[PDB]
């Protein structure tokens, strides 16, 4: 138990969510964003040992739990992946809400049907609900999150990528992370496992180039000023779904889930274009066939605050409240071990350059 | 309904070895090759759930433990990976020996500096030794395994791969698994991290073509009749090593370790060619810079039993016994769970199958 961490290993519809429940020292920071920055700046080897081979792998994802800081929250959470720390994550939020109830972190009131679980994240407060299985104490049927405010940021941004991709037109939207949203048709490849390595490559190229050429800034959270995810979308395979997508992020890893923050950013974009009404269910499919359900539950304009998309004819920037629903499973309870003489105590990747 | 398995998650110089220690269903079989066959044929969903995403991944490896059957063994063991089931595995044997002593599966005698751990495998009896740290009862510094007999099987086999590989010449050798051994240079790829996808692809196509064109058969073990592994070798980077290799196997996964059966195979080949002598240390490097040490312990002719390399005038085939030494670490104690309603209770891969047109 020398250097050890305890993990609730979960997945949300195929996407990993390794929830680290114990093992950290005190992490300085007066909010969750500072605690994230502390880990990144001072203890990044932890993320690497927990996320990467041999203990993890190139498409691993997870989070560290903390005591809540913000008033009203049940749990503090910092997300991590193979390349860095996202400000929010829908699939891991869904998993954390589920684990909080299944493992007893949060109590179930007698005869409750739904149990609130509020997450204090680097992007803000995420209000979750675990929907209980009919005849049970704490068995979770599925879980919903009300995301932090999402918004379209900038439209029809032309990004110049090298051959074979060339010029590509994207939207930038915020769904807890900044996304570039791009039709797969523009990249000349369809969403499939056959194309997954090219989709990864195309997503890395796109992210790199837009962060070079376009400076983004969340108007309410100064620390959010990069595009961290690329959402590549196209026509659905499952007739229950409106669209399919794959999100590329981290060290060009791919989300196996439909991506909760990416679903929020998509819904905000569609809502801004008049294509979704309040309460309307949007169903996003993943590369694996997984589904998430979203609804926009509210909109607001914020006078005197604008983003590049905001027209002069509008009073202020449009933001929306998105709810995302999906299902997570506990797939293990792990005690992770780090022997000081282990040459890969800090993990490794064989992913090309 | 709900299933759980306990795992000791290990790695051997970067290569996973997920050792399942309890929670398996009860499996028939009168030997470990039959238990492997029973799993393969009737309960392959266990391997898939345990090896593949989301609980594993495309380069995961492991083993199930059983009661020993063969006289003299401490543990029965069946190996598994992302494609199927290898008859032997050096790195996972080194991991099992290590874990056996470190977790008290086997006891350490009074003031012992070395502890035997014998494994009953689908390839035969593998005699291992945990080498202990100085002032400890059960801390392991490294572990050595004496493999089942290895041998060169067939020499200079030419097979034609698709473009861009074309015709390639290889040796077929048994080191607990049958290997095709090829120089990276013949494939026109350097062994490097940058080239790992290409190495995987060439390894898959070579394994497939070899099995199509050359029908192998272990002369003492009827159930071993395919080439399951491809060993691609080249010049060392570490000046302590003789060579560097990557082994492609499973669903074209790659060994991050130097590969213990592939070292045995390589040593049996070099030995057959007069390039390595009994007791001489051979050091093999992996793509990660990991090292294993190997030594030929002995040779033997088996009268009236021949393989293709055996000469008309030679009265029986040559076999060698190799010992391999490496180090394993415990990386996790895991309780792995499978909800009947989980659509990924049996795992998934996003790796695409490939084949020659
Ligand atoms: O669900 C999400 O928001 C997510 C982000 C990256 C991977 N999944
Ligand atoms: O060490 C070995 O023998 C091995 C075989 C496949 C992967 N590692």
């Amino acid at each position: 138990f020398k250097k050890s961490f305890t993990c609730i290993d979960m997945h949300t519809e195929g996407e990993a969510a390794r929830i680290v429940t114990s093992g950290l020292p005190h992490i300085p920071g007066s909010n969750m964003a500072e605690k994230k920055a502390y880990l990144q700046e001072n203890m990044d080897y932890l993320r690497r040992g927990i996320m990467l081979e041999p203990r993890g792998h190139d498409d691993m994802f997870g989070a560290f739990l903390f005591d809540p800081i913000e008033e009203g929250a049940d749990l503090g959470i910092v997300f991590m992946d193979t390349g860095g720390y996202l400000n929010m994550c829908g699939h891991n939020s869904i998993a954390a809400v589920t684990a909080a109830v299944e493992t007893g972190i949060v109590s179930v009131p007698a005869k409750a049907t739904n149990v609130p679980v509020v997450l204090d994240t680097p992007a803000g407060l995420v209000r979750g609900t675990a929907h209980l299985q009919s005849g049970t104490e704490s068995e979770v049927s599925n879980a919903s999150i009300i995301n932090v405010p999402s918004f379209l940021y900038q439209q029809d941004v032309v990004v110049v990528l090298p051959k074979p991709y060339g010029e590509v037109r994207v939207d930038i939207a915020f769904g807890g992370n900044f996304f570039a949203i791009v039709p797969a048709e523009q990249l000349g490849i369809d969403i499939s496992v056959q194309n997954l390595s090219r989709l990864q490559e195309a997503g890395e190229l796109l992210r790199t180039e837009i962060n070079r050429s376009v400076k983004v800034q969340h108007p309410q959270l100064p620390h959010i000023n990069t595009v961290d995810c690329v959402e590549i979308y196209g026509p659905p395979t499952n007739p229950e779904a409106n669209y399919k997508n794959v999100v590329i992020f981290g060290n060009r890893q791919a989300d196996r889930s439909p991506c909760g923050t990416g679903t929020s950013a998509k819904m905000a974009t569609l809502y801004a274009k008049g294509q979704l009404r309040i309460g309307e269910t949007f169903v996003y499919e993943s590369i694996l066939g997984s589904l998430f359900q979203g609804r926009v539950l509210g909109e607001e304009r914020i006078p005197g605050v604008k983003v590049p998309v905001t027209k002069d004819a509008e009073e202020g920037m449009l933001v929306v409240t998105a709810e995302i629903t999906g299902k997570a499973f506990i797939m293990g309870f792990n005690t992770m071990l780090f022997d000081p003489t282990d040459p890969f105590k800090n993990g490794f990747t064989l992913k090309q350059y």
